[PDB]
């Protein structure tokens, strides 16, 4: 029914690195473009774009139009941006997929977008200040790593997880050492560059081509993983070294009826069989790929061991670890080519990335049944359920 | 199909008024209950609730699900925000009538909110700010007031759309005051009664109950909007008196199947028979309205004619006529209790505002036929037709 | 040796009361040349102007030397200002005195000036703000009211001495009171006129003539004192009803060498005796003026039986009583009419205020010898001796 | 009757640079120490600190307090701030000889110190920001740099005498290479290590001392200079290069009666023979050190021919050579160790600052007599004139 056409991404940028002032709709852009080039459709043949982004202050008027709008797509197309967090980036390619199901849509380009660099720090001021200090809030502490019921950062969800699995540190770090060397193998083989469009950061200073994922540690060994303080509880687990980081990037994909890609003689990286989202209690959010997982694969009327390839977003080892532990799918093909506590956690882009990493992966290896599930602030969960053709 | 099994919307609040320290989703809270309560529907029974939100800076963790858990929907269920501007509040719930039609989904509470009033100041300040003055944001005009592509206010394409539609002033004036006319008439008739839903404003200084819109100006006649002067062009024509204002707000419809309601002896304000969205030059963005609406009739196979009643969003005067008069449907039933020029413009929400308003209406009438539609910044409209039983 | 030949100052502002938006060098303005006018002495014979200021941020260059070359003062002179709290205003003077009396200089003009309503709200931001929350401080509570080394307020140090002391809620309200009282007496009387001059606030509709103290409480009573509650500590006794408040306001003196005086045939207003400053602990800054007025006294060689009348800073009705047991002159001579809780603490112009107060007090009654005291915050009193000629 | 006992600075850091997060009067502390140690003299005996600062909002109370008590000043003694603007750190030693001269104290220490890197940004915000964006001032810029008479940078200032003096940008360019040259040639020859105390700047990951000027370009190029635009005016003349840098730095001398020195043993560094201060037109405020070193060498009864050594700061290469012009001095006897277009300008310090490099070149070439000047922003000039013992 629906496939996904075609893919495309920037690379991952470390916070405050190479996009360190790059505005997301812009990044948005070129990942426009790509999935347009890289499928061979006209950006005068979009109807919509539709883009997850969770930090969005400052950047003016629908940012998810600006990036349309710069990208070559017509006016009398529409756009727009939305935010289920960490799995904004996939929920929007659900969305899109339901656009065309529902028949009001040919041709939708759907994924996310996050700039953590370009976040602002806010504050309320129009009632005046008489007297004494007040605070400036950093909006990407604020609306995407804190939690907005329990008060605490996402690390401390992620060391109630770990207790409730009772994951040790070295558990932890085994996984986050894996992750590292996992994703530095990918990098040095090439398994990115197909997944990866450059993106050009023009500047003053002469123009800079970025195409590699900056946030990757080479030579990660356990024992450097080892000598690293918890960061934020004092006798906890959860370390910098054991969790995903503060990133920049982009990712999407063009999406079409089947047919639709016949006629055009494309040939889709997949087709999306089925997705589902559940929530859980925002305390334990690091659980919510399992109830979600099981979900897309009720959906889809799967069975866990009929999954040749999954994606899980890798928020924190410790939820990581404990959402493989449950669902027992063979951790050899999960995170072939390691996940976020290397590559990076770009917010709002990130459901879409891994989806991006899970297509290309499927390709080369040939699987015909892939996954991809994340974890969300606030407990919720999304998967997505994709088949070769 | 789908229908509205209810609907309720806040009172709309002025810049800085009732609502004035009222976060964006304590009155999404109130309006998800109202919808349940009106219905007799439990909470635990809701699916997802989806909120359109323009102004999210601060306000914590995906504003959506924080009116969803503290409106006492349970946490299994899920929440999230979209950004499509001034249509949000109505593109919400379209989108929350395509969750049940794919069958993902069997309730939905759509609609949108918005706090114009609680919206900060801004500024990126991580690379540091090495020497030299700069510039605190003001959120609210950045995102929500400006274009993002010509640099200028919304009143500028209102007047785009005047020297084009060889608009006058008095034409003008004339639509604003018959607008602050028939809201008026309509309020104090008690018309407004049934729609909304009081919200509590929990104070110190005692509890106030804000039951009644407070931008609506009595008494307004064309000679007191003849006194004023053109604030966006010296020797323009629109002015403070013929446009919406600044203003906070939340509106909401509770969704489901048509059997659904059926089983659960729900009599329903109406059924969603289409919708639709197109673009335009953004620097006419009030013409959205136009196409959009000749898109969502033909998706209804109903004629201009068909329509016993509509809601279509008053951004300015200017673009309110063009509308008019380019459709050619009956102005004696458009906006029949006024509109946004008096009742006010909470960005998000006001696509979920006109969608009450014309529920109600059609109901107190008996219409058989509705549409409600709006402009969006950026150049959209989106459209959708409505029909009672 | 050394003469005022002339006083004056403005009367005082409440907060953000009469002077809200009027800059701290145009207060010094209207003083400067009130001194000159009320001596017979023209702006071209002045030397240096030199004027205590406290919370100067934002208002540009040297504000002393804009306030000179407002007043008129030519550029061939010379201006400067400088910050030891609380004294300012009276070292100001001190200072001014010893450039005439090392034969640096002829005529001073010596004072100090304070907007606290225009002191701003500030943050250090050159190096970025990598992520997190940062304050806004507000400068005038940091650099105005906090203790530097041990990081509470000044009421905080009046708590210290009240333990200290022993002195009691009671105790220190009727103080408050009686000083509310005298100071409405003396301003119903007109014994402020004569050190007053009036200010011109300019406006677009309507200049406003300001030449009353605005801080001064009209009836107050000993009930309003005793329902405050504690402000810096909850089981306390310092309330912001016997404390004094943030306030605006200039006031200066223009000194001259005595034989320069004849010369003229000006009448001065006194002879400069002596003075002193000396150091107590920050923790109970308010004894300060116990140690400085022995100091001041033992180098003018006068007991203090002497004193016919003495100006005493009221910081606090703590630290005040404290100072008035210790020091033990009868406090019938002291603040005659009202001090700092009914008037008003402009921090860096209060000892030039009560400077004046002493003078026209002074010479209205033909008392012989005077002495003006303030404590100052970090732990230090300034002293100063007046005898008439 | 009053002599320099003993003198040091620190080094003069670039802007954001080795000082970039150390405040003001923690180098002030540490020159405090370095003079009483310096001298024989123990904290316990110094009577009062005086140090000329301009920009220290942020800082807390009185930060001239701060740094004598983590000197170790005891609480009995006092301590105040001034300024002066760009003669601050000079005035400063004028002032305190004053307290000596008069018999109100017997031992000071006085100077300046600035951190422009810590000058925070600012706002008035206590009215109220009624709706839009306003200016976050930088108040090194304000406060500093600008003339609050004329609104333009002290550069162009410069340009004024560069064109009254018809100075060629070659004219220029050869003065800023010529001073770089000189300085560079003095560190690498260790002239700098007597006046420098070394600060050692606190660091979790490690402390680093700072003992050398790092302002200072090592082979400055004539086409380094001339490659540069004007930054003033488009079709002028002075350029970042000729003129002097932003940058952190304190510096003092300790005081006290030639008496006094002689029963403690002491050597002084020079006589205080006199100092002047005098104003002009703020347009041209770069020739302020004209009238003042002619009224100081008049106070001295010395011919400029009688100087042996001269620093004159060099604020603008344009002023410094009008200076040179007018005044008619050997320019191979001035900045014989280079000026502050190659070692730095922190504003408050740098009069200090130059008072330093003057005593210890006396002292290590012999020479008999000498002077200090500096231009000063809003018109003025300061000068002291010293000869050795
Ligand atoms: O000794 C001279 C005086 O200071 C004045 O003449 C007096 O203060 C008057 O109030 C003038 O208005
Ligand atoms: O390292 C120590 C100093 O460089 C000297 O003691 C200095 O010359 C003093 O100022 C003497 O008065
Ligand atoms: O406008 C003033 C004159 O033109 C002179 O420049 C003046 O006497 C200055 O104070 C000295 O430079
Ligand atoms: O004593 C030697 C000095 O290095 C020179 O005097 C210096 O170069 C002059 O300031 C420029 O002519």
């Amino acid at each position: 029914s629906i496939v996904i056409a075609s893919a495309a991404r920037t690379a991952v940028g470390s916070f405050n690195g190479a996009f360190a002032n790059t505005p997301a709709h812009e990044l948005g852009a070129t990942v426009i473009s790509a999935v347009l080039e890289r499928a061979g459709v006209a950006a005068g043949e979009v109807n919509e774009v539709i883009l997850g982004q969770v930090l969005p202050a400052g950047e003016g008027q629908n940012p998810a139009r600006q990036a349309a709008m710069k990208a070559g797509v017509p006016q009398e197309a529409t756009a727009w941006g939305m935010n289920q967090l960490c799995g904004s980036g996939l929920r929007a390619v659900a969305l899109g997929m339901q656009q065309i199901a529902t028949g009001d849509a040919s041709i939708i380009v759907a994924g996310g977008m996050e700039s953590m660099s370009m976040a602002p720090h806010c504050a309320h001021l129009r009632g005046g200040v008489k007297m004494g200090d007040f605070k400036m809030i950093d909006t990407m502490i604020k609306d995407g790593l804190t939690d907005a019921f329990y008060g605490y950062h996402m690390g401390t969800t992620a060391e109630n997880v770990a207790k409730q699995w009772q994951l040790s540190r070295d558990e932890q770090d085994a996984f986050a050492v894996a992750s590292q060397n996992k994703a530095e193998a990918a990098q040095k083989d090439g398994r990115f560059k197909d997944e990866i469009v450059p993106f050009i950061v023009k500047g003053r200073k002469g123009d800079i081509t970025v195409d590699a994922d900056e946030y990757i540690r080479h030579g990660a060994t356990l024992d450097s993983m080892a000598k690293l303080r918890p960061a934020f509880d004092k006798e906890g687990t959860v370390t910098a070294g054991n969790a995903s980081g503060l990133n920049d990037g982009a990712a999407a994909a063009l999406l079409m009826s089947e047919a639709e890609a016949s006629r055009r003689g494309i040939q889709p990286l997949g087709r999306i069989v089925s997705w589902a989202t559940v929530g859980v209690d925002p305390k334990v959010m690091g659980t919510g790929p399992i109830p979600a997982s099981r979900k897309a694969l009720e959906r889809a009327g799967w069975k866990i061991g009929d999954l040749d390839l999954v994606e899980a977003h890798e928020a924190f080892a410790a939820q990581a670890c404990a959402v493989n532990k449950d669902l027992g799918w063979d951790p050899s093909i999960v995170n072939v080519n390691g996940g976020a506590i290397a590559i990076g956690h770009p917010i709002g882009a990130s459901g879409a990335r891994i989806l991006n990493t899970l297509l290309f992966e499927m390709k080369r290896r040939g699987a015909r049944k892939g996954l991809a599930t994340l974890c969300i602030g606030g407990g919720m969960g999304v998967a997505m359920c994709i088949e070769s053709l």
